[PDB]
């Protein structure tokens, strides 16, 4: 095979990010063997030098001449650092005089945290490294490809980013799932604008047999890594649920934490003073041990204890607690009276190996081809696909025939709920977050106040003027139930403030503060990488920031809104709205599953203000008014307290994406 | 060095149907140049020998040895003749000792007729040649591939068969679109059973630049062919629409036909004898001429006149017409008083070119890559795809980035029709076609009679016993509104009889008479090609045969039901149900668009009794009874008189061509 493809890519120049190991390293090798010139870029010089030396050796044995000039490297290229990516494009043009193929391969694992535990800096790092970097490179390279008459951009996505019309939940990995869904959504929505010169496709492999999944240099594999994270999250969620259940029946949060602080399962289990939830928790913990590990003797590590206290604080459960209201956030890891010893593992290696084979068996049983493809197999497929000239706007699936069955698919709404369900909103508080969508925000505020009899709608805006524009659309009697909160720092602080001032909401509607831009690849005025980064911030990160608070509120429903497009617009705004709809659905689907494992059990659903087909968009004022009214009906459908009456019914109100 | 890609397919053996020209011929060529051994099969020996000679000559140049033995042919292999296909497999094994790749490439264009004009034999020819032929070959080669531990089956589909979760309408081509959708649906639903040894994928190119599309030797190009058939259908549809509007106003059908038989635009335009609909028709026809063609002077050719009378007869409009009911069907082309002259064209060359440019422009404007791919470009993509070892169950799209925007996704049902809309069923007649689905047919009969106040539910069955079982589930007071009609010849005859006895229905629910088989590729008891052909007859052709009559009924709504699976079943029935859902959706989407062009304007929607996710299927009695009730609500949603485009453009579109899963 590897000596007999010299004709496939002869003279083609490829820039490969993360080109030193894994799939990227195999693609670099096979492109070279197929006669291509490669610029391999990555952070570490040592892996890059060894990988390049091995490829150049093989090129010699095949009988290439001038081997040293066919394969080049640039180290210290971090896909989260845009300046270093511009350096990679400049080095490729200096070595080779052109770029034919851009392979967006580099990907980080990301935060590996439930959304309620994930940091904004960790989320931003994952989205910058995995998604915004790809747009950065396309921005710089696509014009060179269009000027020479040809090029190919390939995004390396994942099966866990979903497929066209079918989102997938990836619990504990929402930042990663969104970033991978984003890579594919870019291909689906932007390939139109890269044509006719540039092909733009994605690959979506699932788990891949090589050193990183296997485990290399003392380090455990990805199935084992996921298994360990599942057990950590199970213990956090179980201690968290006990504390919340105790607080819900009126145990003081200081009394729960004072008793958790003693961090002794034996004592807590047999102590009469401890609330029943904590007694039961400690009994259950005490039965889970193996004889070496410590988790049967201690409830918490400092790390899990820090995550527990942050969840309680974020839910507003410290607002009336003397000590805890003022304690510095920097001491969240320091409140346990005793801690597991450094000498022994917290988690039992048998329960880790069992969770790891449940994860593995789960994927392995869904492969049509019976075995996980190797890195070589995925690289081979990639190099074959790069030779085709008739495909654009598609995601190839070199996954082993991986088929995870799910019913999480964008639906067009035409249906309603019972006035009895709506009458449960009477006297309740709801939050609407928004700015530019005045007609939609006003009709929703009207529906909640006038049709559902909510006592208070807190309209959280970027500016006072945004409030005034919505208030001016309501009758004076309806506006009497509209409260203004203008963001002064960040949305989480505005949500913390709304909660402390006016109480716990029953419904939170999240809408973007800013309209989409009307540009993408136009030579005159293109969307710059910074502007695209801001689109991601305003339409994806914004929802994550609202979601990470909302998911901690008892008896609350969360509704996420994807972007509108102005009537009669013919710009790439429509393509950007469909990019957001797809990418946000990965978030909605994943968060809906994570929230069902949390004691707060918050339903999450998505409403879309842009249709799939641009000619079906509203085209006159009657159709606009129909859509505004349908939007408010969809918010009430997924935002009013949910009616299990049925296994089918229960699935249909978590993680849905509904278009109006 | 520059031409060496032998690493991709050295020593792999391919059988390619339609291997002598077009995409198939270029696939055979590029597989051979990539080191593959090929058995090219087709009808004509002469074309096969030229194709084989050119490949063998091109091999010898780029320096292969043992070259004549690497490329073999078998003539007289026709995908509509299953014995000849078995021969092709035996010849591949004789020549090369194994088969690695099966390329299901041969296909026919099919009937090129609207559903309401298409013959059952034309439909059956298309499905046998394009779809059942692929299963026939899969049935014979899959066990060979499983026994050697590896293989690849590639179905050559079309972009106009749609894509996963997104059907596409292909008006005038419903037989072809179903066959192409079927090729893809086999990949999506059966790859699990061909694994782990066998990769099973499709390709779905759009229009492909080569001899076939351009046309040669005075034979029209595909765009020009589609253009002329659009003009012929537009004239048939316009004459038919004028006739129907005249009959609706109360002009006797014998009167309308006596005037049409004069076949003279100028006299019809001016004569006051003539109903307003025919005068306006004649005036429009009279202004469409180019000075050469005759369609401005005659309304009809014998062919269009035969198609018109067939539409009127099948709508029951001859039931009270003495001369016409008794006319033999043989004479449907013989009733014009004058026919266009044989030497001059009926249709104007200029409007054909303008319809062909309109079809061409619509396609080209939707290509991301700006240019239609060549045959060579599609074949090259195919040969690169066949070297991959990690893809199964996918459709590749070497189309030039062809993107036709539509909103035909399959959806789960959570909907609400207003009681006001359901109340328009009061006093109306409904037809339910079925046999095996007793609980669903009974709850649907009960919903129409008790919740919607229909006067009459005609339950059209295969047997009296099937009627007796539905009737036994109903209260005596509901059962009073249930009428039995047992099929005695075919479903079309049973519909004509139901119409003649009990009048025009408001809703027709089509359900398959037979349950799906519980097998597919099992070595012990596989689904044979004949059994698979009966699945196609019972679950696709069945709905075609109902739809062809229903689509001619004023103020009727048509509902097509895809298969159920028995609770607890773990067989390939579930995969067959999903194969049918996808394939039937191509029919549903295409028929909804054709019917809007017809004067009758019959809505068509699909309801699916099987979910996409097997763990989501009903697991106990309670979940079964819930699904049964939800099915009957779904039939009411799409079966009651629908929303007008005038009321809402959005809502009008939702209720036409949908596929809804309960
Ligand atoms: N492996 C799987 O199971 C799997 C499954 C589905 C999808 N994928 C996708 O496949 C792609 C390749 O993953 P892999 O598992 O083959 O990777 P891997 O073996 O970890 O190799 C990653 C390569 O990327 C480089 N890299 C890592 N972080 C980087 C950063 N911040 N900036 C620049 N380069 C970086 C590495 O070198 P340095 O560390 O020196 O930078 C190395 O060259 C990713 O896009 C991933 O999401 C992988
Ligand atoms: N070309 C397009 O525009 C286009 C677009 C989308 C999809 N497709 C699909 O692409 C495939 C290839 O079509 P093409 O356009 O390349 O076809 P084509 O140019 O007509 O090629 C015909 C080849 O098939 C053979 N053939 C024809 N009828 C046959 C029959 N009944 N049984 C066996 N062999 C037969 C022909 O030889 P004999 O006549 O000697 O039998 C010849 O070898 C078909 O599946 C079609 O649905 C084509």
């Amino acid at each position: 095979f590897s000596e007999n493809i010299t004709g496939l890519h002869l003279g083609k120049v490829a820039l490969i990010t993360g080109g030193s190991a894994g799939i990227g390293g195999q693609v670099a090798r096979l492109l070279a063997l197929a006669g291509g010139k490669v610029m391999m870029v990555a952070r570490r010089e040592s892996e890059l030098a060894v990988a390049r030396a091995r490829i150049v050796s093989e090129l010699e044995d095949i009988g290439f001449a001038g081997v040293e000039r066919r394969v080049q490297t640039l180290a210290n290229v971090d896909v989260s650092n845009f300046e270093s990516l511009k350096g990679a494009v400049d080095a490729t043009l200096k070595a080779f005089g052109r770029i034919d193929y851009l392979i967006n391969n580099a990907g980080v694992a990301g935060a590996e945290d439930m959304v309620v535990d994930m940091g904004v800096d960790a989320w931003d790092y994952t989205l910058d490294a995995n998604l915004v970097s790809n747009y950065f490179l396309m921005h710089h390279v696509a014009p060179l490809m269009k000027a020479q008459g040809s090029g190919y951009i390939l995004n390396v996505s994942s099966y866990f980013g979903g497929e066209k019309y079918l989102a997938v939940a990836y619990p504990n990995r929402a930042d990663y799932a969104v970033s991978k869904a984003g890579q594919r959504a870019m291909v689906e929505s932007m390939a139109r604008y890269l044509g006719p010169e540039v092909q733009f496709n994605a690959i979506a492999p699932g788990p891949v047999d090589g050193d990183r999944l296997s485990g290399t240099g003392g380090k455990p594999g990805l199935f084992e890594r996921r298994g360990k994270l599942i057990l950590e999250n199970k213990r956090l969620n179980a201690v968290h649920a006990a504390a919340i259940k105790a607080i819900r029946r009126g145990v003081r949060v200081e009394a729960v934490l004072a008793r958790l602080a003693r961090n002794d399962t034996v004592k807590m289990s047999h102590d009469t003073n401890n609330p029943r939830e904590l007694r039961e928790l400690a009994l259950a913990c005490a039965r889970e041990g193996d004889g070496t590990c410590t988790w049967d003797q201690y409830l918490l590590t400092p790390q899990i204890a820090a995550a527990l206290v942050s969840r309680l604080r974020q839910a507003g459960l410290f607002l009336d607690a003397p000590e805890w209201s003022e304690r510095p956030v920097t001491e969240d890891g320091d409140w346990l009276l005793r801690v597991p010893p450094e000498d022994a593992p917290f988690l039992p290696a048998d329960k880790i190996a069992a969770e790891a084979k449940k994860v593995g068996g789960g994927v392995l049983s869904k492969l049509y081809l019976g075995k996980m493809p190797t890195e070589h197999d995925v690289a081979q497929a990639t190099v074959f696909f790069l030779a085709d000239r008739a495909v654009s706007g598609e995601t190839f699936m070199p996954s082993g025939g991986l088929s995870v069955e799910r019913s999480t698919t964008e639906r067009e709404l035409f249906g309603s709920p019972k006035q009895e369900r709506l009458d449960q909103m009477r006297g309740k508080t709801v939050w609407i977050i928004g700015e530019h969508l005045v007609d939609y925000l006003a009709e929703t505020a009207r529906a909640f106040i006038e049709d559902c009899h909510a006592a208070n709608v807190v309209l959280i805006t970027r500016t006072a003027e945004g409030f005034d524009a919505v208030e001016a659309q309501l009758d004076e009697d309806v506006a009497q139930s509209l409260t203004s909160l203008v963001v002064s720092s960040d949305i989480e602080a505005a949500m913390d403030e709304a909660l402390s001032q006016w109480g716990r909401p029953t419904t939170i509607l999240s809408t973007p503060f800013t309209a989409l831009p009307g540009k993408l690849f136009e030579a005159q005025d293109p969307l710059t990488p910074d502007e695209f980064r801001e689109v991601v911030a305003d339409n994806l990160t914004h929802h994550f920031r609202v979601s990470r608070r909302a998911s901690l509120y008892d008896d609350c429903q969360l509704v996420l809104t994807s972007p509108d497009v102005a009537m009669g617009d013919k710009s790439p705004a429509f393509a950007l709205a469909n990019f957001i709809k797809t990418t946000l659905h990965a978030f909605t689907a994943t968060l809906a599953v994570e929230n069902e494992r949390l004691v707060h059990d918050v339903p999450v659903n998505q409403i879309n203000l842009t249709r799939r087909v641009q000619s079906e968009e509203p085209r006159d004022l009657d159709e606009h008014l129909e859509e505004v009214r349908r939007f408010a009906r969809a918010v009430l459908l997924v935002g009013a307290p949910l009616p299990e009456d049925s296994r089918y019914r229960a699935r249909i109100y978590r993680g849905m994406s509904m278009t109006v």
